[PDB]
């Protein structure tokens, strides 16, 4: 309790605002703002469904809720905890189309396209997960899986070497697009501040890239190499690693849709 409970409140209280204040307000019905709503829905579902159950799992060091719960609790965690990354990847593509190609931003980014990004971000991130935890492709060698995971108790979704690389590659692509489309923007926003005569572009892009890298990267990096160098990593030093991505999902509605003044201005008209 304590720290873990606070992260659950933020992931729902700080996220309910974004999903409530888009549907009700017709001033914010822009196609780019519907992607933020879908991202908010995914983060809210993380906060309501997977986080409370994983809270007790990390404080009792055992899966009290049977085995079906586990066979199920893991798969959707991997499913729509990795669906938060695709939304960031697509928001990056948004910014890139807005800035690099400014003449045709409303032409290419209609609602029809922002509706095709949500379906991809929601269905693809799920069909690959549910085909790994249930079908049994997650573990090609189960003899080592049983001793470390089942007999002691608890669930940590260990991955074998052949398939752990695939897990990594569904974080590399959501990350390679984010940095490549923010490296170019940093330069473009640099040459245009010198043209007027920079300070703000570096600060804004820094936060939008450090928040993602400081949370998702450390956990996945330690989770991809643990299928090669045996499993020397202690189980107790893994709870913080799984909670980092939960932390990231709590701050998301704060870096996006909260750091911009066009949203605070529209939401300040409550009274
Ligand atoms: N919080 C863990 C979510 C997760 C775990 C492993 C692969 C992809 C996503």
């Amino acid at each position: 309790y304590g720290v873990l409970g606070l992260g659950a409140l933020l992931a729902v209280f700080g996220n309910l605002l974004v999903i409530i204040a888009i549907l009700h307000f017709k001033q914010l019905h822009t196609p780019t703002n519907f992607l933020v709503a879908s991202l908010a829905c995914a983060d809210f579902l993380v906060g309501v469904t997977v986080m409370p159950f994983s809270t007790v799992r990390s404080v009792e060091s055992c899966w009290y809720f049977g085995e079906s719960y586990c066979k199920f609790h893991t798969c959707f965690d991997t499913s729509f905890c990795f669906a938060s990354l695709f939304h960031l990847c697509c928001i990056s593509i948004d910014r890139y189309i807005a800035v690099t190609d400014p003449l045709t931003y409303p032409t290419k980014f209609t609602v029809s396209v922002s509706g095709l990004c949500i379906a991809l971000s929601w269905f693809f991130s799920v069909t690959y997960s549910f085909s790994i935890f249930y079908t049994g492709a997650n573990e090609e060698g189960i003899e080592e899986l049983v001793v470390a995971l089942t007999c002691v108790g608890g669930c940590q979704a260990p991955l074998n070497q052949n398939w752990v690389l695939l897990c990594f590659l569904l974080f590399f692509l959501p990350t390679v697009v984010m940095v490549f489309l923010y490296g170019r923007i940093f330069l473009v926003a640099k040459y245009q501040a010198r043209k007027i005569e920079e300070r703000k572009a570096a600060k804004t892009l820094g936060i939008a890239m450090a928040a993602f890298l400081v949370s998702w990267l450390p956990y996945i990096i330690d989770a991809v190499i643990d299928a090669y160098m045996n499993f020397i990593t202690p189980a107790y030093v893994y709870e913080i690693l799984v909670w980092c991505v939960y932390y990231n999902s709590a701050m998301n509605p704060l870096i996006y849709a909260f750091f911009y003044p066009w949203f605070r201005k529209a939401i300040k008209l409550i009274v």
